[PDB]
């Protein structure tokens, strides 16, 4: 019995099936009440929430899926027919994910892809059907924020415009990504002070708007 079951069990005994912001509400009372993970919480989640509603992205790719909380937060909001790829590399972390999405009643607006995002990204195009991404989500491995920005412009995933959103900018925090980005004349950024995730710790999202090469 891992603390990601125990979660997935709260959601499922304690928010209403397919309520997307009943699913967050009972992840956050969990995490706040018993047991602490990794989600991007109910803080950042907001910071989140206004920039999906400022962008309506049609197509977004997450890096690192955990129990889906993020991928809910951002699948409620996006417009019919928008879409959400969410890489995970943990198989049991994908299927709570996946479970996760199923009570909330969004499986048919993301797609959760499995393995390690150095493989998976070249794969996008040719095998996942990509052009272009409206919107990218940074929440997996820390010291991979700045290669995997570096690999998406490679693939030539990025467009003029491209939102890319990074967790965990400050804690764990990603200091080559972040150097890399404010100081390229390709992004144009922004940064949003926040709070670790049911945590009096302060954290922030970085947004790097994707300018071409
Ligand atoms: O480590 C974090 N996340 C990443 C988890 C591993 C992802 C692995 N993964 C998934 C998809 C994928 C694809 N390719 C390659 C690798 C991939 C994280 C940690 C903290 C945290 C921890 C302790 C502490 F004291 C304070 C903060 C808080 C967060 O919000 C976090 O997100
Ligand atoms: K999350
Ligand atoms: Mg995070």
């Amino acid at each position: 019995d891992t603390k990601e079951q125990r979660i997935l069990r709260y959601v499922q005994q304690n928010a209403k099936p397919g309520d997307p912001q009943s699913v967050l509400e009972a992840i956050d009372t969990y995490c706040t009440q018993k047991e602490w993970a990794m989600n991007v919480g109910d803080a950042k989640g907001q910071i989140m929430d206004a920039v999906i509603r400022e962008y309506s992205p049609s197509l977004v790719l997450e890096l690192g899926a955990y129990c889906g909380y993020s991928a809910v937060r951002m699948a409620r909001l996006l417009q019919p027919g928008a879409r959400l790829l969410t890489m995970e590399m943990n198989p049991d972390y994908a299927a709570i994910t996946q479970q996760m999405l199923n009570f909330a009643g969004l499986q048919d607006k993301v797609t959760i892809l499995n393995g390690a995002s150095q493989d998976l990204i070249p794969q996008l195009k040719k095998k996942y059907d990509v052009d272009t991404l409206d919107m990218v989500f940074l929440d997996h491995w820390k010291d991979r924020y700045l290669p995997d920005t570096l690999l998406l412009e490679k693939c030539g995933l990025l467009r003029k415009g491209t939102v890319l959103l990074a967790d965990n900018v400050i804690v764990p925090g990603t200091p080559d990504f972040l150097a890399y980005v404010r100081g390229s004349s390709s992004f144009e950024c922004t940064h949003y002070s926040s709070y670790l995730e049911y945590m009096k710790v302060v954290d922030g999202l970085e947004k790097a708007i994707y300018q071409g090469p």
